[PDB]
């Protein structure tokens, strides 16, 4: 697909699988601020601060999560989720965004976050741009 244009990702939420121990505080702030500048620099701002930022456990927290986040964030242009590996987490989240309350999801891999690359960022870029790009 082509790049689109006048996205700006204002109001945005992490929602973090992975365990805190593993993925740490200081690895989500790094990673959102490389995310923060690449966007940036591509033409497709996401703005450097969620505005919900937290640890969770299992598909089951899933849902209860989300609708939280429908009903507390007006606006929510999109959840990042990430994840620790391969975990039935990856489903739930797809489920509940996607067929239940039409909230605009974006995985990715714990190693992702605790260790950026350009190239995965960009990938990270490439498909929020796809979601929120209107076409
Ligand atoms: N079964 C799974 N368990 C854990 N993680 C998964 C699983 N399937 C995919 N992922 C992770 O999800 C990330 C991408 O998820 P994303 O939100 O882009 O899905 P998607 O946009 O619905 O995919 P597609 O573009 O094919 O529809 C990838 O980095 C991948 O490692």
């Amino acid at each position: 697909k082509q790049f689109h244009t006048g996205i700006e990702i204002k109001v945005w939420a992490i929602a973090c699988f992975a365990p805190q121990r593993q993925c740490t505080e200081v690895h989500l702030k790094s990673f959102t601020e490389q995310l923060r500048k690449i966007s940036r620099d591509a033409g497709m701002p996401i703005q450097g601060q969620p505005c919900f930022c937290k640890y969770a456990q299992g598909a089951d927290s899933v849902e209860p999560m989300f609708r939280h986040l429908k009903n507390t964030y007006a606006g929510l242009q999109l959840v990042v989720v990430i994840l620790p590996g391969k975990t039935p987490v990856y489903a739930e989240v797809k489920r509940v965004g996607d067929t239940v309350l039409g909230m605009a999801t974006q995985c990715v891999q714990m190693k992702n976050v605790q260790r950026t690359t350009p190239q995965t960022l960009s990938n990270l870029c490439l498909k929020i741009n796809v979601k929120l790009g209107g076409v």
